[PDB]
């Protein structure tokens, strides 16, 4: 996902 960035918290 990484929603944020890349992590996608």
């Amino acid at each position: 996902g990484g929603s944020l960035y890349s992590f996608g918290l």
